[PDB]
Parts: structure tokens; C-alpha cells; sequence
């Protein structure tokens, strides 16, 4: 439902396999309280929006992905369509996460 990415190769393949669908990526870390706080809501959105792909990337598992995607903040949500980054924000803001989706899908 939320699917855990555990390599760059898996990241890239997920973006490919998504086709035209919006992909939402949660970049998180175990030291980030707010990241843990929003995980259930992220999962909720994955169940609500079966037309959107939801991915989790733990920055300490995938330092390369975090670095190549220019992640700076915890959590960061990035948004992709057809392999291209179309949005990003930081912070555990539930309404913003949903309003950004509502804008991009």
C-alpha cells in the first residue's frame, strides 16, 4: 500500500513503472518525530487514492536517492509525473500534502 524503496534502482524502476500516474514520495528518517507522526496519514492517503502511487524512502537506507533528489529537510514530500519532479515541500503538514496531491493528480 505504501511501498518501501530500498535502492536507487528500485526508485528509478518505480518511477518508470508508474507510467502517467502521480507518484508521491515520503523521504523520512528515524530521528524525525514528525516523520513518524505523519506515517499513518501517509498510509491513509495510499488507501484513499488508489489512482496515485505512494513510496517511502528512508534517507539512511538510500542516501544516494536522497542526495540525487536534493532532499534537505525531514520529512520531504516529492511529487513525480513521467519520471520528472513536479513538486516538493518539507514538513509534516497533512493538509498541504493533500492539497498538493489535489493539485497534481
Amino acid at each position: 500500500m505504501v511501498k518501501q524503496i530500498e535502492s536507487k534502482t528500485a526508485f528509478q524502476e518505480a518511477l518508470d513503472a508508474a507510467g502517467d500516474k502521480l507518484v508521491v514520495v515520503d523521504f523520512s528518517a528515524t530521528w524525525c518525530g514528525p516523520c513518524k507522526m505523519i506515517k499513518p496519514f501517509f498510509h491513509s492517503l495510499s488507501e484513499k487514492y488508489s489512482n496515485v502511487i505512494f513510496l517511502e524512502v528512508d534517507v539512511d537506507d538510500c542516501q544516494d536517492v536522497a542526495s540525487e533528489c536534493e532532499v534537505k529537510c525531514m520529512p520531504t514530500f516529492q511529487f513525480f509525473k513521467k519520471g520528472q519532479k513536479v513538486g516538493e515541500f518539507s514538513g509534516a503538514n497533512k493538509e498541504k500534502l493533500e492539497a498538493t496531491i489535489n493539485e497534481l493528480v
